[PDB]
């Protein structure tokens, strides 16, 4: 089987790689601001919208990831389990989840039909040749 | 926060945990029927559910556990092996990956009402001495 956690929503996985890494914030910082703004959402029995829904699973999944890469990182007696994992979760899912929190939590501040277009809006200017762009890329407002 | 995955859906963590852990069915077959009933409407680009819309993630991030597990018996001495860490995940992460997967995918099959009333009075049969209960075992269906 295969699915994209973006599909349901109306993005893909494309969309959102075709930003540069160096963009989505830390880990640690996304989780902070998940908690500030939606900490009553997210803890509550409604369903506030599919955005919700997924926020909450992906937050919990990447915990359950990261009990993962701490035992295999720590318990693991070849030395070489460090600089795995370390690769692990730079490399692969901290980035792909660093993405995919930051896209419903900008869908639920701006609205998914503005965190959309910000999408294409970024892929026409990153896209284009420098001397061709504005020097500052585009950004989120409402 | 403190993000239980189950209460936007009217259970609870102790709910599920309130059946034995020799009752879900493993990982593997819970894909299997999930693929084999909601392939479709899961790759669907709908939300048909809210139950869809958290089926979805719960996917992909055993995958991503899978993939980790991989690496290590790849990248490591073969001590240190894919079947190493997979049985800590199972160990771990596992039952309660297939308690999600069986709530969502029966809540889908059978009303998720069905299910829940289910889960307690199946909890309670079969915690009864056979003198004490109905023959016949509380079940799902509509
Ligand atoms: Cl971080
Ligand atoms: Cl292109
Ligand atoms: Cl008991």
């Amino acid at each position: 089987m295969d699915i994209d956690p973006y599909k349901e929503f109306g993005a893909t996985v494309e969309l959102l790689s075709f930003l540069p890494s160096d963009f989505f914030p830390s880990v640690r910082d996304l989780l902070d601001t998940a908690a500030a703004l939606y900490r009553d959402a997210l803890e509550s029995p409604e369903h506030c919208s599919p955005h919700h829904t997924a926020l909450r699973q992906a937050i919990l999944c990447w915990g359950d990831l990261m009990t993962l890469a701490t035992w295999v990182g720590t318990n693991l007696e070849d030395p070489a389990s460090r600089d795995l994992v370390v690769s692990y979760v730079n490399t692969n899912v901290g980035l792909k989840f660093r993405q995919l929190l930051w896209f419903h939590i900008s869908c639920l501040t701006f609205g998914r039909e503005t965190v959309l277009e910000y999408l294409v809006s970024f892929g026409v200017w990153i896209r284009t040749p420098p001397a061709a762009r504005p020097p500052n890329a585009p950004i989120l407002s409402t």
